[PDB]
C-alpha cells in the first residue's frame, strides 16, 4: 500500500533544552521559522507524498461529487431587523461565501448588501466581525485573508450601500461598538511589530489596546481609551448599553470564563471621549464572569457563573454594588447550564438552556424573572438568534444531526404567541428516516458517566463490523451539541459508517465544573474519557479498532494525536485538524498564552509535570507489542494558521515519521497535508471545505479498504 518513501529530515541533535532538571531534546525546532527555505522544502516534500495518496483512490472523487450534490442547499442566517431595515446572510448553496442581504420590510425585495465573493477569486477574503450604527444607518464590518485571524476594518453607508474611507488595520481579537451618538466606534489594535503581520507569522500578540475611532477620520487620530502596560496578556473589549449611556469593558486574561467588568457613564466625560476615560472599576478581578444583559437605569442584568458553575442572572445597581446587595434574578439550576441571555422588546428575557447537550428556548419576565413561555423545539441545538431590546419580534435557528435547519420567528407585540417556522431547507439524498440518533452515558475510568450521541442506519446489527467515525473537544468550556453535518451523513449513507460524538470532560456540557473536570492537572481525564468512548463503541458491537477513526480539530487535534500515543491499540485511524502538539511551547506563539489556564505552562515546575505525560510531540514511541503498530494518521494543517501556528503539525509530523514511520513493522501511513490561502478555519470558502472533507474520507476509506455504498 505504501509506495512512496517519507522525506529526510534534518535532526538538530544539539537542540537540548532543561525544563526543572528534564531534559528534553527537540530536534525539529528548525520548523518553527515558516519562512525559512528548510521549511517551506519540508512543506513540498510532505505535500508531494500526501496529495498522491489521498486522490489514488475514484473514491475521493465519488465522495467529491456526492459532497458538492448534497451540500447544495440554501443556507440561510436569521433575519435581523436595524433601524427601518431587515438583514440576513444567505448562500444559494455553493458559494465560497454567504453573501448579505438587505430589505425594507419582511414582504420586500432583497438586494445584496454585501458580498464578499466579489473581493477575491478563490473565497478567501472573509467576512470576520462586524457592527451597525445604533440607529442602523452605517456599517463596520472586518475582512480577513486567508483565514488569518487579523482583520481590517472598512465602513460603508446603509442606504445606497456606499463605500466610505476609513479603514482600520492591526484589528485582532477585536470588539466593535458604535457610541449612541453615531460618532465613531470602538475597536481593539495590536501596537506595530517586526515582520509579518499577515497569519504566517508566529509572533506572539501581546498589548492590546482600546481605540475609538470617529467616522470621517484618519486612523491615525483614533482615541486611546484603555490600555494595560503593566499586563502585557490583558484584552479589554467595549460594549455600549443598550440605552447608549455606559461603555462597559470586559477585561479578559486568558480562555477562562472570567472578566474584570469596569464601566465609563458617558454622560460624566468631561468633554466626549477625548483620552482614557473615567473608568469605573465595579468588579476588578478575575474571579468570575458578568455578561451583560441589559440594563434600566443603573441596575444592571448580567448573566454570571460568579458561585454558580451552571449559570444564572444577577442584578447589581451601580448606585449600591456590595455583592451582598445583588439580587438573584433567575436562580441557577441544579444540572442545566444557562447557555446565553438576550434582551428583547423592553421587559422579556430570551434564555437558552442545555439540558443532557440538548437546547430548550424560554421567554422570562425582565422584572421578576419569571418564566413566561416555552419555544417548542425538537431535539438539537440553538445556533443563531436575533432580537435585541429595542426590537419586537425574535428569530432562531434550530438545527440537528439529521435536519439542516429550521428558523422560526415569534411576533413578540401580540397577546398570545405563536412562534412559526419562517425558513425551512430539506436535503434531498439524505432521507433522514433512514437514520436514528440515540444519546446514551458510559462510564468513564474514573465511573463518571460521560454523554454520547451516536448516529446510524436504523435496523443495524451490533456485531462490530461497521466503521465508525467518534468525535471530541473536551476544553475551553465548548459544548460540542447535535449540528447537521452533510460529510458526517456522507460517511453513515455511503460507506456504512456509524457516527458518535462524546461529550467528555473539559467541555461546557455540565457547566464549570464540566470544563475544571478536563483542565490542568486533570486534563488526562479528557483522554481517558475518550478512550473509554471508543471502548464504548467496540465492546456494544457498533464497530471495532480496525474500523474506528478518531476525528478533532485544535484542542480537539491535540485530542486524536495523544489518544493515538497512549492507545494506538484501539484505533484504525486518526485525523488530527490543526492540533496543538507542542504542550512544551505553544505558549510562546500568536495567541497561545490565552491557553495556559485550561493547560499550564511549561514555565512552571508542576504544570511541566502533567504537561510532559500527554504533549502529543513528546510521547511518539514505538508500541512495545509486536502486533501493535501506530494508527494511520493523517494531520490537517494550514499556512495562515495563525490560532494554531502549524509548526505544530510540523514538528509532530517530523517525529512520527522518524520515530515510528521507520519502524518495519509499522505499514499504516502518517501524512500531513498543509493548504494556501487558508487558516484555522473560521472563513474558510466553500470549495476548500468541500476538498478538505474529501481528503479525509479518502484517507479514512484507503487506510481502512472501505467500498462506496452508492
Ligand atoms: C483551538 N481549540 C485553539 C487551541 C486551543 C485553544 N484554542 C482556541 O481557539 C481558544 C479557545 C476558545 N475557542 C475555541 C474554539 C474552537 N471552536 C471549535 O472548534 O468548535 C466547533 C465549532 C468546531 C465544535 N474557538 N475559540 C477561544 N480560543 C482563543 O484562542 C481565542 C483567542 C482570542 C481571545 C479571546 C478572549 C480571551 C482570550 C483570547
Amino acid at each position: 500500500m505504501l509506495s512512496f518513501q517519507y522525506p529526510d529530515v534534518y535532526r538538530d541533535e544539539t537542540a537540548i533544552q532543561d525544563y526543572h532538571g528534564h531534559k528534553v531534546c527537540d530536534p525539529y525546532a528548525w520548523l518553527e521559522d515558516p519562512d525559512s527555505e528548510q521549511t517551506k522544502a519540508f512543506v513540498e516534500a510532505q505535500n508531494k507524498i500526501t496529495v498522491p495518496f489521498l486522490e489514488q483512490c475514484p473514491i475521493r472523487g465519488l465522495y467529491k461529487e456526492r459532497m458538492t450534490e448534497l451540500y447544495d442547499y440554501p443556507k440561510y442566517s436569521c433575519h435581523f431587523k436595524k433601524g427601518k431595515r431587515y438583514f440576513y446572510f444567505y448562500n444559494t448553496g455553493l458559494q465560497n461565501q454567504r453573501v448579505l442581504y438587505v430589505q425594507d420590510s419582511l414582504e420586500g425585495e432583497a438586494r445584496v448588501f454585501l458580498d464578499p465573493n466579489i473581493l477575491s477569486d478563490d473565497g478567501t477574503v472573509a467576512l470576520r466581525g462586524y457592527a451597525f450604527s445604533e440607529d442602523g444607518e452605517y456599517f463596520a464590518y472586518g475582512l480577513s485573508a486567508s483565514g488569518s485571524d487579523w482583520v481590517t476594518i472598512k465602513f460603508m453607508k446603509v442606504d445606497g450601500a456606499k463605500e466610505l474611507p476609513d479603514v482600520l488595520e492591526r484589528v485582532k481579537f477585536s470588539c466593535m461598538a458604535w457610541t449612541h451618538d453615531g460618532k465613531g466606534m470602538f475597536y481593539n489594535a495590536y501596537p506595530q511589530q517586526d515582520g509579518k503581520s499577515d497569519g504566517t507569522e508566529t509572533s506572539t500578540n501581546l498589548h492590546q489596546k482600546l481605540y475609538y475611532h470617529v467616522l470621517g477620520t484618519d486612523q491615525s487620530e483614533d482615541i486611546l481609551c484603555a490600555e494595560f502596560p503593566d499586563e502585557p496578556k490583558w484584552m479589554g473589549g467595549a460594549e455600549l448599553s443598550d440605552d447608549g449611556r455606559y461603555v462597559l469593558l470586559s477585561i479578559r486574561e486568558g480562555c477562562d470564563p472570567v472578566n474584570r467588568l469596569w464601566y465609563c457613564d458617558l454622560q460624566q466625560e468631561s468633554n466626549g471621549i477625548t483620552g482614557i476615560l473615567k473608568w469605573v472599576k465595579l468588579i476588578d478581578n478575575f474571579e468570575g464572569e458578568y455578561d451583560y444583559v441589559t440594563n434600566e437605569g443603573t441596575v444592571f442584568t448580567f448573566k454570571t457563573n460568579r458561585h454558580s458553575p451552571n449559570y444564572r442572572l444577577i442584578n447589581i445597581d451601580f448606585t449600591d454594588p456590595e455583592e451582598s446587595k445583588w439580587k438573584v434574578l433567575v436562580p441557577e439550576h441544579e444540572k442545566d447550564v444557562l447557555e446565553w441571555v438576550a434582551c428583547v422588546r423592553s421587559n422579556f428575557l430570551v434564555l437558552c438552556y442545555l439540558h443532557d447537550v440538548k437546547n430548550t428556548l424560554q421567554l422570562h419576565d425582565l422584572a421578576t424573572g419569571a418564566l413566561l413561555k416555552i419555544f417548542p423545539l425538537e431535539v438539537g441545538s440553538v445556533v443563531g438568534y436575533s432580537g435585541q431590546k429595542k426590537d419586537t419580534e425574535i428569530f432562531y435557528q434550530f438545527t440537528s444531526f439529521l435536519s439542516p435547519g429550521i428558523i422560526y420567528h415569534c411576533d413578540l407585540t401580540k397577546e398570545e404567541l405563536e412562534p412559526r417556522v419562517f425558513r425551512e431547507v430539506t436535503v434531498k439524498g439524505i432521507d433522514a428516516s433512514d437514520y436514528q440518533t440515540v444519546q446514551i452515558f458510559y462510564p468513564s475510568k474514573d465511573g463518571t458517566k460521560i454523554p454520547m450521541f451516536i448516529v446510524h442506519k436504523k435496523g443495524i446489527k451490533l456485531d462490530g463490523s461497521h466503521p465508525a467515525f467518534l468525535y471530541g473537544y473536551g476544553g475551553f468550556n465548548i459544548s460540542i451539541t447535535p449540528n447537521y453535518s452533510v460529510s458526517r451523513l456522507i460517511f453513515v449513507r455511503h460507506m456504512g459508517g456509524v457516527l458518535a460524538v462524546a461529550n467528555i470532560r473539559g467541555g461546557g456540557e455540565y457547566g464549570e465544573t464540566w470544563h475544571k473536570g478536563g483542565i490542568l492537572a486533570n486534563k488526562q481525564n479528557c483522554f481517558d474519557d475518550f478512550q473509554c468512548a471508543a471502548e464504548y463503541l467496540i465492546k456494544e458491537g457498533y464497530t471495532s479498532p480496525k474500523r474506528l477513526t478518531i476525528n478533532g480539530g485544535s484542542n480537539g487535534g491535540l485530542l486524536v494525536a495523544t489518544c493515538a500515543n497512549q492507545r494506538p491499540d484501539l484505533f484504525g485511524c486518526v485525523i488530527a485538524q490543526v492540533g496543538v502538539m507542542d504542550m512544551l511551547k505553544f505558549h510562546k506563539y500568536t495567541i497561545g498564552h490565552a491557553w495556559t489556564t485550561d493547560y499550564g505552562c511549561s514555565d512552571s515546575k508542576q504544570h511541566f509535570e502533567w504537561l510532559i505525560k500527554y504533549s502529543p510531540l513528546h510521547n511518539v514511541k514505538l508500541p512495545e507489542a509486536d502486533d501493535i503498530q501506530y494508527p494511520s494518521m493523517l494531520l490537517l494543517t494550514a499556512d495562515h494558521d495563525d490560532r494554531v501556528v502549524p509548526l505544530h503539525s510540523l514538528k509532530f509530523i517530523a517525529t512520527l515519521q522518524y520515530i515510528v514511520g521507520r519502524s518495519r513493522k509499522q505499514n499504516n501511513p502518517l501524512l500531513i497535508h498543509v493548504d494556501t490561502k487558508a487558516g484555522h478555519g473560521a472563513g474558510k470558502p466553500t470549495a476548500k471545505v468541500i476538498e478538505e472533507v474529501s481528503d479525509m474520507f479518502a484517507f479514512i476509506a484507503r487506510c481502512l479498504n472501505i467500498d462506496w455504498i452508492p
